[PDB]
């Protein structure tokens, strides 16, 4: 079959594309979210969704 990208948080795993929350609400936590995924091969794309701003706007 074909594999997703997986990363982890806590002992639990989650597509590293789309993490539970970001950088605002808490950034201690994410933080170190991120390098619990440093060897991982999704940790890009992980970090580049934990990086991005909120929904709470019209654009």
């Amino acid at each position: 079959s074909l594999v997703t990208t997986m990363c982890l948080l806590a002992n639990v795993t989650f597509p590293c594309a789309q993490p539970p929350i970001c950088y605002d609400r808490k950034p201690a936590e994410t933080l170190a979210m991120l390098s619990v995924n440093v060897d991982n091969p999704g940790y890009d794309e992980l970090l580049e969704a934990a990086v991005k701003c909120p929904g709470r706007k019209r654009r």
